């Protein structure tokens, strides 16, 4: 009933979209919101108030695009709007699995502190696997040549390519498939918040898909990156009695074969059913000396006391 709504960017001229970017940098994200804000919020809004503040042609716009829905009396929109270093967001709202549609589009639970982890660098070609709403994709774009955000979600893939429209981004490219198949080429920087969290080896939904996911991107993961490249990965890890994720995870990447580093940086754990343990961290791919380093490093408990703790 969540993440199922039509978005269609293509049904709107890139510099009407780019105006109505321009009008949520004004009023997204701070107090005292204006229609604008309200319905972007989740807030009914009455149509004669958006129009003064969107125009008439953005009004159209709003509808055209799916971002906005005719009730008649009032407009609601299905997405929520954000704004954060830099760029402006929409998204589904952040609500329970049970009401989430099979193409709910990620609320936006991690992005804001994955942003804040990723390394300041730029470079050539990235490549935002899982792009989800683009959030990752856009921010990337500010820095690279060129931006490629890949989701198997085909609503994904719609509301990367309407964010990036809002924002006037042009070197952000959208393509829907599976892992790694419409990604050609190598990349110099390669970003994943991937979808584990508590579901062990099993596939649940696009947002939970299993340990498998992580096998196959990591198996792959040596020929899309350029030498020299970074790697960045939000993931949930499954230790188990006499068999560590850290162990599965250097025989996926061929770690002394393809002469690899990898840094685990380990955020929240708890013991598990097993006799094992579960972990949140952040991994890194990044050039030096060849193999494997885990370190504790809590980053959550950081970023809610000060957001600041970059890197
Ligand atoms: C893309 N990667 C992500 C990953 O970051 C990580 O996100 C979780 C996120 O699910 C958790 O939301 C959960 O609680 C929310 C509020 O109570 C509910 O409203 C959500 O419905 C519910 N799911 C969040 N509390 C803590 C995040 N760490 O697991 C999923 C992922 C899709 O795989
Ligand atoms: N086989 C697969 N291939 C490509 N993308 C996949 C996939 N399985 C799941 N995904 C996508 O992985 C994404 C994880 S959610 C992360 C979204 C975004 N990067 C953000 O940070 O908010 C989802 O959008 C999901 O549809
Ligand atoms: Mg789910």
């Amino acid at each position: 009933i969540v993440g199922g709504s039509t978005i269609q960017p293509e049904r709107v001229d890139a510099a009407a979209l780019r105006q109505l970017g321009d009008a949520m940098r004004k009023v997204v994200g701070s107090a005292d919101p204006t229609p604008l804000a309200d319905l972007l919020s989740g807030t009914p809004v009455d149509p004669d108030e958006l129009t003064r503040e969107v125009g008439a042609d953005g009004r159209q716009a709003l509808l055209d695009s799916g971002m906005a829905v005719d009730d008649g009396t009032t407009f609601s929109s299905p997405l929520r709007g954000h704004q954060l270093h830099g760029v402006v967001v929409l998204s589904d709202p952040d609500v329970e699995e049970e009401v989430q549609h099979r193409w709910y589009v990620d609320p936006l639970w991690e992005a804001d502190l994955l942003i804040r982890l990723m390394l300041r660098r730029g470079g050539a070609r990235a490549l935002d696997m899982g792009c989800g709403s683009g959030v990752l994709s856009l921010v990337l774009a500010d820095r690279y040549e060129s931006v490629l955000g890949v989701d198997v979600n085909p609503r994904a893939v719609a509301l990367s390519r309407l964010n990036a429209a809002l924002n006037g981004l042009t070197n952000v490219t959208f393509r829907e498939g599976d892992m790694f198949e419409p990604a050609e080429g190598r990349f110099s920087r390669i970003v994943f918040n991937s979808p584990t969290n508590e579901e062990g080896n099993e596939f649940v939904d696009l947002l939970e898909a299993g340990e498998p996911i992580l096998e196959t991107f990591f198996r792959n993961v040596p020929r899309k990156l350029e030498s020299g490249g970074i790697v960045e990965v939000n993931l949930a890890m499954n230790d188990y009695p006499g068999d560590p994720f850290r162990e599965r995870l250097a025989d996926w990447l061929g770690l002394t074969e393809n002469g690899l580093r990898v840094q685990i940086f380990t955020s929240q754990r708890r013991a598990t059913e097993s006799g094992g343990e579960w972990k949140r961290g952040w991994l890194v791919v990044a050039p030096g000396p060849v193999g494997l380093t885990e370190v504790e490093w809590p980053y959550h408990d950081r970023y809610e006391e000060d957001p600041d703790a970059l890197l």
